[PDB]
């Protein structure tokens, strides 16, 4: 099976049908003053873990999700996993205590700007993946900051190869944790903007991130996503997404793809055409987990983009 | 009485504890991502005619507010106006609808990201601001946009001085309604990434525009103001905050003191430290209508900042 530790979440994704870029006005006092009119709130379900699992049983992957959620509002979510066919197992939900939500703002080009709301986030600790069994593949994405730290301290003591995603955790490292938990990990996955950060806060070059990991995988939005190598580099095209509605979640979906690509046996360049597949899908509705196609939806449109099918 | 036209709302604000510029990479693909914690939802009082009835109200102005709420969920915002003393006369409710609602994420320069779910303020325009008895002043401000161009038009011809403040409604405008609307104007009020947008809808140059009212008003942030009229233009200073917590609402706060200043007849440099004065004891709160000072503190504030007592002069002030 393969482990995924993030966040479980409650997502009120506000999405701006336009560019911030282009309403920037750098010469000015204000930046920016931007209102747009929205639709009636839809909670969406959401989370890191729960984007990265929803994508890879899409797939038809096993997907253990671990992360907590609260008592008080789970219900939803877990009556959702039991319908979708996930797994429990890992699922801790904790008495008296509200599940994570997320407030995110954000625009056409993924500038996701987001106050997050923990809840029992911050007991993600609880859940230990060293306890979790028969883990043939890991992801440690966004969570509780002990949980994200212990989660790779244990699956890389166990030697399970792991995909650290520090995604919007990212200011909860220091720059020697930050380093230690790359040392451990057998391969990263950032988007460009959290690339830069990443470099800067542990000072290394990508190069050298790339001499201390299996794959550093950059995602690049429109632009596909590069990944890099200690000797060689692979780029990975876009797939031109039907209608580009809500970004929100593209790259969980890309990331629930590349993990079934890797515990396949896919080479890189099928792995990441694979996630970007998932992620042109996910872009064409708005929500991180609206986008439903089958399995037989998924091989046709890999081979139509492509050219060949996956082996 | 002073008519103010604009949004009734619940704000949930989110505050970023630092400055959108200091995390813009335009050399990556994503501009900007942050996600930071925040604590339990709250609803606050907003709306910018809400807001700025508010500060009037703070000032012993006698302020009109004039939007919908819906009522779902009227009752909380219906309940303050009536312990403030704030009149619902033109406080229109709607039945089996909710009041709009601005989740709105802002940063400590005063940088604002909307999302607006207008609910009942789609319906603005039921109320007619031309058929208000005895204003003597009003502002249009942001609103549902049929409610903003009407408001315009009624003042206008009802010969009711008043602020045109475009705001955050400006993107449902075009360069001919934009005109129009100024063009029908007593005076527009503005903060400068607005006053920016103006003149590139309009096609037209400060000077410009200026030239059509009897004063542009351009808010600049902690860097205060200045008020272009005829015979010149005054150079508003900021009063120092006694400390930042959320600059929603400043704006705001500002048109409430200088629609004070207009109706007691204030001159120029009076009514803008005043509304700058406004402007900086908001700041101080979390929220744009929880800062609470009393009508005495308001003039010692001013007096320390400014040197002197803000008054006004019977032959300036406005009649009904
Ligand atoms: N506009 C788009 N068109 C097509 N595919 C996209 C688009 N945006 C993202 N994707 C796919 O999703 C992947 C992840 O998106 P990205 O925005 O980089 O991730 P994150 O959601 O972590 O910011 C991209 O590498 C790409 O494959
Ligand atoms: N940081 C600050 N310190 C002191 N006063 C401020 C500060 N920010 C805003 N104000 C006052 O509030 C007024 C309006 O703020 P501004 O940010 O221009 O408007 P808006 O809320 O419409 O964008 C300013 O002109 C100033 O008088
Ligand atoms: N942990 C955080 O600070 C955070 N911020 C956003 N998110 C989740 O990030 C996902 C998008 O990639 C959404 O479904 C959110 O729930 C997060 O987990
Ligand atoms: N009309 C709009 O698009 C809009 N956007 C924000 N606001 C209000 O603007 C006020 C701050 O000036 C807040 O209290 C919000 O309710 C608005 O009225
Ligand atoms: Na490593
Ligand atoms: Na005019």
């Amino acid at each position: 099976a393969t482990l995924i530790c993030g966040s479980i979440a409650y997502d009120n994704i506000m999405t701006f049908e336009g560019r911030f870029r282009e309403h920037i006005l750098p010469d000015q006092v204000h930046l920016i003053n931007l209102s747009f009119l929205v639709p009636t709130m839809r909670r969406e379900f959401g989370g890191c873990a729960g984007n990265i699992a929803y994508a890879l049983n899409l797939l038809g992957g096993d997907a253990r999700m671990m992360g907590t959620l609260g008592a008080v509002d789970a219900q939803p979510y877990l009556d959702r996993m039991d319908a979708l066919g996930l797994s429990r197992e890992y699922v801790r939900v904790l008495p008296d205590t509200y599940s994570a939500q997320a407030m995110i703002t954000t625009d056409l080009d993924n500038n996701q700007i987001t106050a997050f709301h923990p809840g029992a986030m911050m007991q993600s600790h609880v859940n230990h993946a060293g306890e979790a069994k028969d883990i043939k593949l890991a992801i440690v994405g966004p969570d509780g900051f002990q949980g994200m730290v212990q989660h790779t301290e244990e699956l890389a003591q166990a030697g399970v190869p792991f995909i650290f995603d520090p995604g919007q955790g990212l200011p909860l490292f220091d720059g020697a944790t930050l380093r230690r938990s790359i040392e451990l990990a057998t391969y990263i996955a950032v988007n460009d903007y959290e690339a830069k950060l990443v470099c800067d806060k542990t000072g290394w070059s990508e190069d050298e991130i790339a001499s201390r990991v299996q794959a550093l995988i950059i995602t690049r939005g429109e632009h596909g996503a590069t990944i890099r190598h200690r000797d060689g580099t692979e780029q990975i095209p876009a797939v031109r997404a039907e209608r580009v509605i809500d970004p929100t979640g593209c790259g969980d979906a890309f990331r629930g793809g590349l993990l079934y690509g890797i515990e396949h046996g896919f080479d890189w360049a099928t792995a990441g055409r694979l996630a970007s597949l998932m992620g042109a899908l996910k872009i064409a509705h708005q929500g991180p987990q609206t986008y439903a196609p089958t399995r037989a939806e998924i091989d046709a449109r890999f081979e139509t983009a492509f050219g060949y099918r996956p082996k």
